[PDB]
């Protein structure tokens, strides 16, 4: 079937960056929130297993675009370090072909490029595949998490660029934004909400995500958030339980906590456990970026042939190192790459 | 979906094979033809390039398990032995975990393995994986080939060998039959379709290829059989038009070759082009082996777990090497590394 559009834009994702991926416009889910929303659980809960930095220190101030390619189970690897094969796997851009089968390795290796002009925030992302017969093909692109109180409500100047930074992921017109607000706070006052209504007035291209529905306080649920009635956005409402820090610390697994999770939602919403939870949100968001990249494809491709003309038109009032033309000739290269993916279906 | 049914009957052919699989009645395509039913051609259009062995001599007289398994195109290994990027490899079971990038050498391994108390035919099948971003998850057990004329109408008594092993396998009451058949050929009087009628009188479980559609005489078509007015199977009658060998030779590719074909649908059946094909061929048996394999799988399961009792039984009445007790215990092993295959969905 033509819906393995996924992998294509992976490829486009990795021909660009350096060069700048903005103007392209990519289709692609950007996701936003808080540190205290339970951000980092929910791509966890995604990939199966830990894999995102889980101590603070300074550092995890920096985009990640996660790219889960799904393997079948037959597909395996030797383990890094020369048997024993290894059932899941990942690859950094900045390492090339690198292979990573230790996920000590590999989220170890997550905050050795966090930490490496940039005043504490980097816009260049961090590129990470992670091979598994166990996550759906979804790509999710990463961004640093706000503080839950105003910019001005919080002594640090370094908040601006992080809103800066995230308002250069989500201007993108052909961005999904997943906000992701917890259970146990003010959702009609979420930083992640607000922030998405700036560049998204209504809720066309937001999807929104409601964490830990188990820490609400005694005697309210998010029944009424849950059904449509609080939020307006236009994408759905998924509501999900994730690991804690103690199940981590406890060394739960993603299949225990997700089969407490269908546990919880079945007592607590009943009527609405089938459209809420993790399984629901990986096949949700698996949907919703294949028909997502289907409906943009026929511009995209119309957009890398305008914009290599454009850039060749640049280059010769330039005229006849300089950094200027250097750049423009770099783009031009990478948009050969682009349309070859494209033109290779 | 968890269609991940496919590579989970893969195991489970894989787990068995020496200590025999017939008694496990394992949810499978067979594909049966004529030495010149094109049957090879219709199994190098799946797999999209080379692959059987092409000099004749006097072996490729074994079984021979395909094993098609889709992956990414970001999924690539290391060449056999320049950098280069593998797109696609192979996987021999004989061989273990050896890696195969160069699709010559995977060719030679067949005919290594298919020459290797067999007086001319063994019932030892080749396992083969072929790992491709081309293919459609999907596995065809390929049988010897017939001779075209009857059993009798040629002199080589090995003849009824071959037919028992075509029995031997098409007899499994979850066995699917691809019935392989030339259009240049009297399908009322085909090998292939009659020794399918002897185990599936009806149609049942039999699935009517008909090849070489564009070697008829002038004159005639198979109107009257791709509409379902002649051979009397009930799963489908598909044709197409694949490589002969001089495409081969000239070193034409599988794009190429479907792109001839579907223009030829086009202009001599155009009311049922949408119907057949290569493409086509691929599409429908990918979903009849993974519904087939979902309507046989809850009793499957039973299955193995009931053998397991009677083979205990089995030992119980042999009393206090052996080689039926060896037999015994090998077939307890290998169902309980079938048990905890499925246990894993």
């Amino acid at each position: 079937r033509m819906e393995a559009l996924i992998p294509v834009i992976n490829k486009l994702q990795d021909v660009f960056n350096t060069v700048g991926a903005d103007i392209i416009q990519l289709p692609q889910i950007v996701v936003v929130g808080t540190q205290s929303s339970g951000k980092s659980s929910v791509l966890e809960s995604l990939v199966g297993r830990d894999l995102l930095p889980r101590g603070t220190g300074i550092v995890t101030r920096r985009p990640l675009i996660l790219q889960l390619v799904h393997v079948s189970q037959e597909d395996k690897r030797k383990t890094t370090g020369e048997g024993v094969e290894a059932e899941e796997w990942g690859k950094f851009l900045h390492t090339k072909n690198k292979l990573y089968t230790d996920f000590d390795e590999i989220r170890q290796e997550i905050e050795n490029e966090t930490e490496r002009n940039n005043k504490g925030v980097s816009p260049e992302p961090i590129h990470l595949k992670i091979f598994s017969p166990n996550v759906v093909n979804l790509t999710l692109v990463d961004l640093p998490g706000m503080t839950k109180v105003p910019v001005g409500d919080q002594p640090k100047d370094i908040e601006l660029q992080i809103r800066e930074l995230i308002l250069r992921f989500i201007s993108n017109p052909n961005s999904i934004i997943l906000a992701v607000t917890a259970a146990n706070t003010d959702m009609a006052t979420s930083e992640a909400l607000k922030i998405s209504r700036e560049v998204d007035p209504d809720g066309r291209r937001t999807l929104a995500v409601i964490t830990k529905l188990d820490l609400m306080d005694a005697g309210t649920d998010a029944m009424d958030v849950l059904m449509g009635r609080v939020i307006p956005v236009k994408l759905g409402i998924i509501g999900v339980v994730n690991r804690s820090q103690l199940d981590i610390n406890n060394k739960k697994s993603v299949t225990d906590s997700i089969r407490d999770e269908y546990a919880f939602l079945q007592k607590k919403y009943p009527s609405l456990a089938n459209r809420n939870g993790t399984k629901y949100l990986a096949r949700t968001l698996n949907r919703l970026l294949m028909h997502h990249i289907r409906d943009c494809l026929p511009e995209l491709k119309t957009r890398i042939n305008v914009l290599a003309a454009q850039y060749q038109s640049l280059l010769n009032s330039y005229g006849e190192s300089g950094s200027g033309s250097k750049e423009a000739a770099d783009m031009l290269k990478a948009l050969q790459g682009a349309s070859q993916i494209i033109a290779e279906i």
